[PDB]
């Protein structure tokens, strides 16, 4: 099987490229920044990088008249790279709530459109899955473009969910509460901040890029035909109320 | 009080411009299209008329220099102006994805944010309402972007009523189900249809523009004082469930 | 019209007998206690009171026999009467939860079926608001079966909004935040506790009766004809998010 | 390690006492009926089965002293044991509502509560696992206990995560569309209720017991030790829209 990541550079993007990698799949790795794929781009593992900046259509266009050239056709798309402004809305420029709204959501559009055009000619049983948050079924303060992104993308998980249901596709989506990644890291320094973070959960820890990557294993496995237009929440806790 | 009312030329922002002008409101009137503005132009009604492209943030900035200059500021922004597209998701181009995205979530995003920054600046306590749709909280086929950008909305409402609360500015949703207006009459003169869209529901009617007129009035009163981050579907039971 | 409204005696209830009361309505009040109904007995408003356990099944059964007997249907019902528990689930008997459970979701069950045969019978357009809370959408600590609760008084309100639907009897569930009443008063004068509400939520406020009366009004109007199987959250932005 | 399952003689609950027999657990079986169970208890497979009125709260306090003097505190509890009614709901009697909820809710709050209680005095880890459904997050006619009863399932879930979160004790539900079970199998001789069944979700299929097994299987594991308060749905798309 091929899978294409994108995020593959860090965090729960790259935890997923090494996993599926050890697993023995050919992967397609989608991101901005490759210093963290370089090693294993000189190593003969079945790896494709692509450099993309995916706030770019007219680049994912590219992308995918590369692929179709290399006769690369996905069978898994996982969308994982996104973006997260920490910022007072007041302060949020018009470009940058667009820009996390071209990465977090637009992308993944175009992406999952292309994959399932690709899919419903060859009569092929695509599986896509978004990675969304919490902040996808709720709010926070200093992230107007990322909660709307976030909420977008459930929205758009459903719909293409229902759009090729009958082709066989299945379309789910993740939401992580605080998983522990080169996005977050700063916090896990300071004192009072991990201690409010704990403080809005259930449990008294935090996520791993694993503890996604096996929802992943789960949502593209064969134990998963009945799953779709899901939203599988991994959080400890975060949403369930107020305490 | 001074109301600014996107979608004014047409069905449920249309309604708002009537009905509040009649109210002894201030009326500042977007819209594209002006031509079922034009005879309340002629009045002396306190209404002033803006054609602007909403999807063109430039233009937007201009209104608000336009504002500025004049030293005219909204008191509540009704986000009402949007667009729907009918397009099998595989069909659905980049450029259409952005549009749709750009007029129903990206205009009232700068919208309110620049309402808001005036609010602040002077210590008036606003009042924002979206039109969203309940297209933000489940699927329809067809309606890739529209889901989407609808989805966003409603997380954007709880985001900036959690981001202007301290400041006393009120964000809040509308969801509507099927009203009739300009952007839905095609559907009534066909039988099948009007059948299948009473058997989604589980009112034997549909809503018109007073619907959700009456809804904004609510919301904008003294009686909503405590009301923020909430989201009032008026959607004749179509939310409810199945069958 | 006749309107019969739960927890009559105290907090929300009582405030809605004595506005609907000036509204020109006549009265069913039902409650267990009656101390704060008294002075208005003795006046010839036209207000009924009745003293009844509304956890007693046969009591209400009793009262509908007696309402048919006597020509009193009421036009809508408010579900309005309610317990809240604040223990730690391990003491949480079997017994307490139940009691919960039949004060705060069967008696509203029972009242509603009863209301709703009437109404069919005649061929009349009945109205039913529920009384939910914000933690029938989240769970908050030590409120096991009230949670539970009023998740299920949510539930229910969907299930018979569709059920009564085709003979137009509306059915919408209110969502209170924090409501100054003789429930909640405990904890107006802890300024620590105070603190921590008011940072949970948007404003920095509290709702008070006649937030909730206003809503009621709404959803019982002419001008909430398309309304059915909605809920209306009234919550300062407790539900928006986190932080 | 020991795992409790309720409703274990038929569907989901029976397809559970085989799987995990299969791996090893020892089980604690749990339904009203036992024929389904009588071969099982022939085999000196490390099974207990306990035949028990699920409604009966004293039945359930002898189950747990019984176990205490045995010794066998479960690790593990399934709550599946469930009914629906199909009764329209002016006919649905004031017993079977609460039969309804004593079984759907009652039985999986006091057996959670008593699994609860000993994992907190052992100090040692548990797990729950509580069997909702998509009429926990929607409605469906004819249906206003069942509706009621898993809406409140879902919010107890939530609730009791957030209760024991501090404890290591997770608490998760999991929401099944159409499983083709002993309480669905009706449905498929019937060719047109077949064919609205698929009508209403993405996948033109249904659901066996091994895809809840699956989804228990995962809840249980090692890989889930950051969800909990989750809610997992299982059901071809049925709640992503309508269509
Ligand atoms: N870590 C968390 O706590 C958390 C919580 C909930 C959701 N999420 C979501 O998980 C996803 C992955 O997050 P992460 O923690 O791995 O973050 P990360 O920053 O560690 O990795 C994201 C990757 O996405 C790539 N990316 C960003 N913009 C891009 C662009 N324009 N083009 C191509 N690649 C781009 C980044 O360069 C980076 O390598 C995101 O969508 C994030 O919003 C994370
Ligand atoms: N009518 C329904 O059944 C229904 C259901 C749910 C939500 N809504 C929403 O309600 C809102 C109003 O819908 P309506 O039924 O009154 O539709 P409408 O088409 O009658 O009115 C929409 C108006 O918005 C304006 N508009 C669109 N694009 C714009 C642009 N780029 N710049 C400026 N103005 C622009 C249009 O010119 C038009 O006058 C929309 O957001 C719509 O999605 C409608
Ligand atoms: N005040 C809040 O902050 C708040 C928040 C959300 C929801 N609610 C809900 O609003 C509703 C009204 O609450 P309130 O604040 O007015 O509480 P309150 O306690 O002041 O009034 C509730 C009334 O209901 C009656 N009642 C209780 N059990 C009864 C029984 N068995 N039979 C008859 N009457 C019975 C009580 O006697 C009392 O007069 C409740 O359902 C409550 O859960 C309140
Ligand atoms: N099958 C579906 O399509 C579907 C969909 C959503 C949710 N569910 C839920 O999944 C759970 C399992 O359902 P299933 O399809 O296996 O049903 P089933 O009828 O096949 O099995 C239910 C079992 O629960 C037991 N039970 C019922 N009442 C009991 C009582 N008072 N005490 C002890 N045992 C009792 C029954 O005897 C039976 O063995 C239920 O909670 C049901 O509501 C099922």
């Amino acid at each position: 099987k091929i899978i294409m990541i994108s995020g593959a550079n860090s965090g729960i993007g790259h935890a997923c490229i090494k996993y599926f990698l050890e697993k023995s799949f050919h992967v397609i790795a989608l991101d901005i920044n490759n210093n963290n794929l370089i090693d294993y781009m000189k190593t003969d593992m079945p790896l494709k990088v692509v450099q993309i900046d995916l706030s770019n259509s007219e680049a994912i266009h590219n992308l995918f008249t590369q692929l179709d050239l290399e006769k690369l056709s996905p069978d898994i798309l996982i969308n994982a790279a996104g973006i997260r402004e920490i910022t007072p809305v007041l302060h949020l420029s018009d470009d940058m709530f667009k820009k996390v709204i071209d990465v977090n959501l637009v992308a993944p559009f175009i992406l999952s459109r292309e994959v399932a055009k690709r899919w419903c000619e060859s009569k092929i049983k695509g599986c896509i899955v978004n990675i969304a948050s919490v902040s996808g079924l709720m709010a926070k303060p200093e992230r107007a473009a990322y909660v709307a992104s976030k909420h977008a993308l459930i929205g758009l998980t459903k719909q293409m969910a229902m759009e090729f249901g009958k082709q066989n596709i299945r379309v789910n989506s993740i939401s992580p509460g605080v998983i522990r990644t080169e996005l977050t890291e700063e916090y896990f320094s300071n004192k009072a901040l991990m201690s409010m973070i704990k403080s809005n959960q259930s449990l008294d820890t935090w996520g791993l890029p694993q503890d996604i990557v096996s929802c992943i294993e789960y949502l593209i496995s064969d134990q998963a035909r009945f799953i779709t237009g899901s939203n599988f929440v991994i959080d400890g806790g975060q949403t369930a109320g107020k305490n």
